[PDB]
DNA sequence: CCGAATTCG
DNA sequence: CCGAATTCG
């Protein structure tokens, strides 16, 4: 139809409690929802293998196979897959790169991107400079293309306006909605207790941007998904996963 | 003759390697220099014990002497020890607090302190609340009373003005004395080697302040102790110690 | 007991 | 993955 829908989610495969009912946890969702299109974060090899057998309808293309990575996830009878590229980032500490998945869907071209930007405070320098690179490969990438980007991108807004502003050409699906309450922080600890982070924090860390003809590629919505806490008495991620559905016009 | 003679050291009792070695060490210096006073900073209970036998010379004055505690040692036959008080730190994270010992000395009363206030840099703003409970308490002792401390303040370059500086009759014995840069560090990653540090790291941790009327408490000479490196290939500490005389008239 | 990398409630 | 506490070369 003229109607897509993805989720991005960091699923926090560095986190070892309980992860096998967690990963089912996510898996849930995943059946609950159907979305065309999944982006994950720190996905480890074991989570990997675990949403080979529990989300057989989706086809898992890795920016990595070995200690923490991302993923792309495509919905078999509904994405066909074209190509895939993976854009280092040169100076990361941690191990992140930018994961490139061209793929139709629909009968439109699509550029799918997901990067879990460098972590913490103390590393906003390294942070905005990947930034920076995603959002240039955004602009570079071929003009016959739309292009989606979701991720963990671990920003503060003061980290924005440092660096510029999103370009005039790339919008925030968030923002393009009216910065609707409901779905603003994606990293919670007064409602998310899996860290056990005592203190207070929010923010709005996992981010949807894209780039498409005026008109062509409209949001519609945004909602937080793994809300349900588990029979673990902990929800499948320290972070809230974003569920976004957009409709594509002509 | 009317002078003291004492030596402050942290001993370092939270660094387990050689601690046998070391503390045979430490007691050895302690009999090459034989001062009337010692205040010693992290001392432990198996270290203290340990004291008690081969510095028998001396008469150990401690707190709680659980976890890492200091201690004054008092040469007997010299130091007649009268009271003690412990005074806490109502906010540290690192069980520190004042121990002050009064005692008579040569026939004049001394209020004898030490302390090992809160460390790392991170801490800068324990440590400066500590420093003027220190500083106040030397300023309420009796007036006839001679007031030395002696301890490891972990104070950095900064914090003392931060602090608003020594009062007015209360001097640094390193000051006092012209700043001689034989004696002014007293941890120092390039020339003690414990710690095991890469980089050099020099700092005057350990301090003498005292209170005293005017002309009738001056430094005659200030030096460093455990400067010899033992059979075992460490030095004592980490810190050096510090051995001070001080004339009084 | 430095301070960068790591742990942890 | 916050940010104070811990670790270790
Ligand atoms: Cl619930």
């Amino acid at each position: 139809s003229s109607t897509i829908s993805f989720i991005t989610w960091n699923i926090d495969g560095l986190d070892g409690c309980n992860l096998p009912e967690r990963a089912r946890g996510v898996c849930s969702c995943l059946a609950l929802y159907s979305p065309d299109v999944v982006f994950l974060q720190e996905v480890i090899p074991p989570y990997c293998a675990y949403l080979k057998k529990r989300a057989a309808s989706y086809t898992i293309i890795t920016g990595n196979e070995e200690g923490y990575f991302t993923a792309i996830l495509l919905k078999k009878g509904r994405v066909k897959f074209k190509s895939q590229e993976i854009i280092p980032f040169p100076n990361t500490k941690m191990m992140r790169n930018l994961l490139c998945v061209n793929v139709s869907l629909g009968g439109n071209e699509f550029c799918l991107m997901t990067s879990h930007l460098e972590s913490t405070r103390e590393h906003s320098a390294e942070r905005i400079r990947q930034l920076k690179t995603v959002l240039g490969k955004m602009q570079e990438a071929p003009d016959s293309t739309t292009v989606i980007f979701a991720g963990d991108t671990n920003l503060r807004d003061q980290e924005v306006i440092k660096c510029g502003g999103l370009p005039d050409n790339v919008f925030d699906a968030w923002e393009f909605l009216g910065k609707p309450k409901h779905c603003q922080y994606t990293w919670d600890t007064k409602a998310n207790n899996n860290l056990r982070i005592p203190a207070a924090y929010k923010h709005r860390f996992d981010r949807i941007f894209f780039r498409a003809e005026e008109g062509h590629l409209i949001p519609q919505s945004l909602d937080l998904v793994g809300l349900e806490k588990l029979d673990c008495g902990r929800f499948p991620s320290d972070h809230w996963g974003l569920l976004c559905t957009l409709n594509v016009v002509l």
